[PDB]
């Protein structure tokens, strides 16, 4: 690891609490995939219900305007890990690299991103700015929304859950266990999600 790399990680995890706490204090609400919504003067919802990038507007707009008009955004919990994560790095790099790197951005889940490098790891040292997942296995049939909710650690033992808030891992699995059957409890998955640091690093704000 290099030292300029070392420092804008961590940099970068008071980036992505701090787009968390912003984001779960703004007035963007929860919905699944079926029903979201967005502010179609940027976005537009594609045949799945993610956010599909104009052609004729800036990444870096448009991302911040899911923060700026709140209200007109309605989206899934994963979806949520996504937009924290561009928004912190919208405030770590440089808007012109925003701009050119992330130029068709297609906002749905974790799994679909690439032009962040985010990839999942085995372990359970979990730093704030991770996502960390809440599996729900013995979930209510009825409300699939609650087979698990995608989170991020926050610090001080709190966690941020879009459609849940700011809470201790207690609360969430508490919040979870009913919307069941059962047996078996929710529980922290073992997995740290992350973008790759590394990678970003190189467009890094000089400060």
């Amino acid at each position: 690891p290099n030292e300029q790399q070392l420092l804008f990680e961590i940099k970068l995890r008071s980036q992505i609490v701090q787009a968390s706490v912003d984001l779960a204090k703004s007035r963007a609400q929860f919905a699944i995939f079926r029903f979201s919504r967005c502010n179609s003067q940027f976005w537009l919802r594609d045949e799945r219900g993610g956010f599909q990038l104009r052609p004729d507007v800036l990444p870096s707009d448009a991302i911040n305007d899911i923060f700026v008009n709140s209200e007109l955004y309605a989206f899934e919990c994963a979806t949520a890990i996504v937009i924290v994560f561009y928004k912190a790095v919208l405030e770590g790099i440089d808007v012109s690299a925003f701009n050119r790197l992330f130029a068709h951005l297609l906002l749905y889940d974790w799994h679909t991103d690439k032009d962040l490098g985010i990839e999942t790891k085995k372990g359970e040292h979990f730093l704030p700015g991770d996502c960390l997942y809440f599996k729900n296995p013995d979930v209510d049939p009825l409300t699939p929304q609650w087979q698990g909710e995608n989170t991020i650690y926050l610090g001080d033992g709190l966690f941020y859950g879009h459609g849940i808030g700011i809470e201790t891992a207690d609360s969430i699995i508490a919040a979870l266990n009913r919307r069941r059957k059962a047996t078996k409890s929710a529980y922290l998955l073992p997995h740290i999600t992350q973008m790759n640091f590394a990678y970003l690093s190189q467009f890094a704000r000089l400060e």
